[PDB]
């Protein structure tokens, strides 16, 4: 969807605020998590480098590595925040 903030965060990956307030982050390996407004129905879409998507939500554990790398992403979400004007 459109972006509206986009910001390389260090050693992590690169991160997007998409228009409707879906926060995306391409980790250095590939791999996608997709962190869905809870008004949107909440949860969490995470790809796999090797291109397998899962929808964890409300009621799902989350194994190794998708825990700890839904941990990183509410400091991400202030990046954003703070993130330039696009461009």
């Amino acid at each position: 969807n459109i972006p509206i903030k986009r910001i390389n965060v260090p050693e992590i990956g690169i991160a997007t605020e998409l228009s409707h307030g879906v926060v995306q982050v391409q980790f250095y390996d590939g791999s996608v998590v997709s962190v869905i407004p809870s008004m949107q129905g909440g949860g969490i879409t995470y790809t796999q480098p090797n291109g397998t998507s899962t929808h964890f939500g409300k009621g799902d554990d989350l194994p190794f590595p998708v825990r700890d790398r839904v941990g990183q992403i509410p400091n991400i979400q202030l990046k954003l925040k703070t993130a330039p004007l696009l461009g």
